[PDB]
């Protein structure tokens, strides 16, 4: 009994989304390492790497599970979505044989073919899901999903021999043969499904924007009963000032904002580019590795211009911010690999509208007193210290922040690195939900059929029979949700902005022709859809 | 600086309102003076030392900027760490509402 | 046990809205008739009228029951709202005495006062609710609701004696003393509530817009299997044409649109005005009475201009259309009665966006053949007949239409006139729900306290002691609703347009100052909010 699965079901409790897509297994070569030496002149760093004949299914995004309309209803009626479960089923396996002839390529069923699939419930192989690498089902059903090959990075002893750093691999090099593990041989007419359930421990990710500025919550009517020290006068007077309720910037507050990198966003107009936005490394010029979204901050802020409420607001993209690259939708001969070093035009930028818990901000202590009169001219040296602008405002004990919202393309989960102690790891900087035990990587490969054996004559094994498998991939995921409790207010509350396409056409639809009649162009919004829809009092 | 002092309220005080003092200048507030029985003495320098140059980024980093200056403000919270929050003043507020927010850190101590 | 009632509760099944407002009972004079003679020169028509000391509570609007935010959530999450019940409770009755003195007016409690309230469950008095007359609770809580006086029109024998028509009242004149009926004397500390339940027979009024044009539903791919007669050729050839699927205008259809008046909307630019838009009357110039919204049509259509998608669309207001007059919100000394004949500027126009089941349309049979060649030059006379443009396209047996949507100010119910046979009366042209047995009119009056009796000396009764009652008015109404079943589609569906204020400020909010500091100006949208939110396939 194979049934095509599809459609979503919303309930008050739970959201159940189901897709099915024809998938393909290319024949992947045998285990091959990919060793790319690093260079200190560039930013390259040595990777030992491995490539595997196996291929896995990466279903991890919201965009995969929620149809755009299903993502819309998600926000309208709900708040606090948390993922509950994930099923994946391979079914309708059919394995073609590609026979290359001078006549031509003739594909024909192989009644004898098979595929071999298994999942890691033991997490015993390098867990490659959740790093936001583009292997996903195309947004369009009817766009075949060709399963990504599986590979994994491993490190050796990494030495700086010269301008170029190389890994000699005399340690810590691992070779995982997935061949050696219990897997389930499948063949035409076999159904393999793997059900999985996220921890109950996952946090509820709010779908709604905080109402109030963090630092302005109080009664504008009364004066405070506290007196902040403004500064000293008349040599030791230490004048005190009692802030009125209205004074929002000046009122002492119980709870500080979360951390901030206070990075420049389009404040540098200079044509020069940062090699890397934020990188914790210990080479003056020798090397580095980025920590890009090092904090939970808007990657890009709307920041409405003021020229008569300019129609196109200036969108500020913070260095270290991240934008989802728009995939090519059934796009033929536009691959345009000739653009190198991965320059990407017009990515989805995840622009927040500055409904943030706290306005975008950059200076830890910004003030203009003049000298601190401790370390005032300089400390013990020529070094002029305790400079007022301090980058990276740090996390203090009393503190409050919200992580990034859920973009429609946001990754759903990721694997909290297996490590002794971790801190707020449940909120990944880059995505939805850190999980200790994630959805297993489901490894699939064509059962290899070798060619005719030689009578021990030339000792070169004939290449495997060229063949490929195509199958339905059922993947259903259940989300726990809570219907929104509307703030009880007398105002109609302006909805989150409906998506906008550069084209001006409706988003997530097939446009007839963009300078072609041939194929329709599926249109995605100019910017990343953000799951934050309605205010809620903080 | 950044400290806070409770303003003394006027006790049945008639025609001393003295609103003519503006911008909320307050004289003689209750200052919550600790006696320095603190878990750790009052302290200001993260790394205070006088070696001379660090001999990493010693004269300057990649620029004219003279970096890694010994006095670092805001000594940060590290993984092993211990502190006590402020005591309870007789005027201390009893409670407050932890802002409704996704993740908070030691919010139980305002 | 008196408790202030308020707040709304949404459920999957039912919406329960509750308000409470301080109310007042003025002292209304004794029964007084108001006899206004009519004139044929003008449009005036004689009314005998009556005014009653009684006062009633008209709670009938959606705006009364649904807080703007509660009306917003209504649309977002729901479809098909039908009213279930209506409770009304008078409570916290307190009756002041106004003592007018040369010292001044001194109000003081009267421990002895009372009010007298009863409801018509027998509908035995003229039912005055549901004609859309402005007696309603102000949108702002804190705006006291002073109960409207009760009166009723009655007709006599209406004769044209002269240019001016007068009613001699020798028949059909009725005098209703509500004094003579069972009512419940109330006094300080008494609670009177009247619960009421609408029929189950009420139709579900959809909150969602029809998806498809009525006349284009079919497969664009195939040609039709029918041949429409296009016209005759070669003297009796009668050429037939098989419409392709794409041809939407030309394809013969099973179901015709509903009726239409095909009225001109801003097509006349002439400064001359219609005395009355649509009036079925039988006086050449002698008299008429309007049937204004004579059909279910958009009262006003958006009709987007084309000048580069002009930012301000030209809104077309069909003659006979109706617009809700914006009430003055706690507006002091702006009464401006000096504007007479009820000229109203900037009413809420109930503008539909032309998501209609069928586009706005005006000609029954519009064509340009030349002569019909039946009655071609003229019929039996000089009269040139069967003119192609026929006004008032009529309701035919196969037909389909939707009534007007539910404006946020739409009246909730009305009383289907008690009459032998009625047709689609359940859909009132002007409002929400026609009901056979409506919510009873709840008549209230101050218990009259006469002044000191004279020793039969001047035979002029002292005026009643001047007094007035103030009380809480609890009115709760329950609506049956159905959560929206989203059309299963891959597109995010653009929401109904969020309200817009002329001011540009957020709608339904208190604006600090409009050229005053004194009182805040409550702001209502430029146009009537329409309850149609999301498409649904028809």
């Amino acid at each position: 009994k194979a049934q095509w699965i599809g459609g979503t079901s919303f309930s008050d409790s739970v959201v159940i989304t189901s897709h099915t897509r024809t998938s393909m297994l290319a024949d992947r070569g045998g285990y091959v390492p990919v060793y790319k030496q690093g260079s200190h002149v560039d930013s390259s760093q040595p990777v030992m790497g491995m490539k595997t004949p196996y291929s896995y299914i990466d279903v991890n995004a919201l965009s995969a599970h929620f149809t755009p309309r299903d993502f819309q209803q998600l926000l309208d009626e709900y708040d606090e979505i948390k993922p509950k479960s994930l099923t994946i089923a391979i079914s309708a396996i059919v394995i073609k044989d590609v026979a290359t002839n001078q006549t031509g390529t003739t594909v024909s069923d192989s009644a004898s073919g098979g595929i071999t699939v298994f999942a890691d419930d033991s997490y015993d192989y390098p867990y490659v899901l959740g790093h936001n690498q583009d292997t996903l089902p195309g947004h369009l059903p009817g766009e075949n999903y060709v399963l990504p090959q599986y590979g994994y990075i491993t490190r050796g002893r990494e030495i700086d021999q010269q301008n170029s750093i190389v890994a000699i691999s005399d340690h810590k090099t691992e070779l995982f043969f997935l061949e050696h593990h219990d897997a389930e041989c499948l063949g035409t007419g076999d159904h393999w499904s793997h059900h999985y359930e996220f921890p109950d421990d996952l946090p509820w990710r709010k779908l709604s924007t905080p109402n109030q500025t963090l630092y302005a919550r109080h009664n504008p009517i009364p004066s405070s009963r506290l007196a902040i020290m403004t500064g000293v006068d008349n040599d030791g007077t230490a004048i005190w000032k009692r802030p009125e309720g209205m004074d929002v910037g000046r009122l002492p507050l119980n709870y500080v904002p979360g951390p901030a990198l206070m990075m420049p966003t389009d404040t540098q107009i200079r044509n020069t580019t940062f090699r890397d936005p934020v990188a914790i490394g210990n080479p003056a010029t020798s090397d580095r590795y980025s920590v890009a979204p090092l904090v939970h901050q808007p990657w890009s802020v709307r920041t409405e211009e003021w020229l008569a409420n300019k129609t196109d607001y200036a969108v500020h993209n913070y260095l270290g911010g991240v934008a989802y690259t728009r995939r090519k939708h059934e796009e033929s001969y536009d691959k345009h690999e000739e653009d190198r070093d991965g320059r990407v035009t017009n990515p989805s930028r995840v622009v927040q509208i500055d409904g943030d818990l706290a306005a975008p901000h950059v200076g830890h202590t910004f003030f203009v007193p003049g000298h601190t009169r401790v370390t005032s001219g300089g400390t013990d040296t020529v070094y002029s210290p305790k400079l007022y602008q301090e980058p990276v405002f740090p996390l203090f004990p009393g503190a409050v922040w919200n992580p990034n919202p859920l973009s429609y393309d946001c990754q759903i989960w990721t694997k909290i690195p297996n490590t002794e102690c971790h801190f707020f790891a449940q909120y990944p900087l880059l995505g939805g939900w850190g999980v200790l035990t994630p959805p297993p990587m489901i490894f699939v490969k064509l059962r290899s059929q070798p060619g005719p054996p030689s009578p021990g004559a030339h000792t070169v094994p004939q290449s495997n029979l060229n063949q490929y498998a195509i199958f339905h991939l059922h993947y259903s995921m259940q989300f726990l949700v809570k219907r929104r409790k509307r703030s009880r207010r007398h105002n109609p509350e302006k909805p989150a902005p409906f998506p906008t396409t550069d084209s001006g056409r409706m988003p997530f639809t097939l446009a007839n022709s963009l300078k072609d009649p041939n194929t329709p162009v599926y249109e995605v919004p100019s910017d990343q859809w953000i799951a934050r829809n309605y205010s809620h009092l903080l």
